[PDB]
């Protein structure tokens, strides 16, 4: 992977992406703005690390997100497309750190930054199995 | 509202919280561990300063998420209970902070903060209008 190389990702919000969705268990959120969760926008940020990363993983391996740390500095209603702009930071060993950012078309709706890790797919599932009650 | 005091919100998380949940359009994630979206996380962290705040509402107010900043330490099979502390950090007009952690009652899971700010809902919704497509 080449550090300070970008890679984009667009996605049209769909009406199921809005605050409400996230939590249809929270009455809370079921009053919010019809706008893009932030922890959908957190997803979105994976999902195109996710894609970046894939050509360079061996075979039975994927990551996990082990931080993220962003602003969400304006709301998006459904309809726009949310490019998001993900720039490698750094490799070493299994940790990749990325630089994040994500605009609607309108406005910038956040930046920060997002690490991952590299995992043995089929290893660490076993594990997760053995934590499940 | 109190600087220092602590909220505390709890959540069994059920088999659809799991990674592939929270964007069944992504086929990079179809095929991944059945573990706690780290969007669900985050929308669990906010739910629980949400809740926290409600208090300090005015009628005809609400909260945006402006900021989050976690770590993502261990991750969690569905079944096991997250439980979110929200200790209230700064709150300042418009503006309050949070340290939220987060521990699945095996694993530390992450921690880190959280910002919000107070929104006017009716003008806020009419600025979402304006940029809806």
């Amino acid at each position: 992977m080449r550090v300070g190389e970008r890679f984009t990702h667009d996605f049209v919000v769909p009406p199921h992406k809005t605050v409400r969705h996230l939590y249809p268990e929270s009455p809370e959120f079921a009053e919010f703005p019809e706008v893009f969760a932030a922890g959908f926008m957190v997803g979105l940020m994976e999902w195109a690390c996710v894609r970046a990363m894939a050509p360079y993983l061996e075979p039975g391996e994927g990551s996990l997100g082990t931080a993220i740390c962003v602003t969400h500095t304006a709301a998006t209603p459904p309809g726009l497309t949310v490019t998001v702009t993900a720039e490698l930071r750094s490799v070493e060993g299994r940790r990749l750190s990325w630089r994040v950012s994500a605009h609607d078309g309108v406005d910038e709706i956040g930046s920060g930054t997002h690490e991952r890790a590299v995992i043995h797919l089929e290893k660490f599932n076993a594990k997760v199995r053995q934590k499940t009650p």
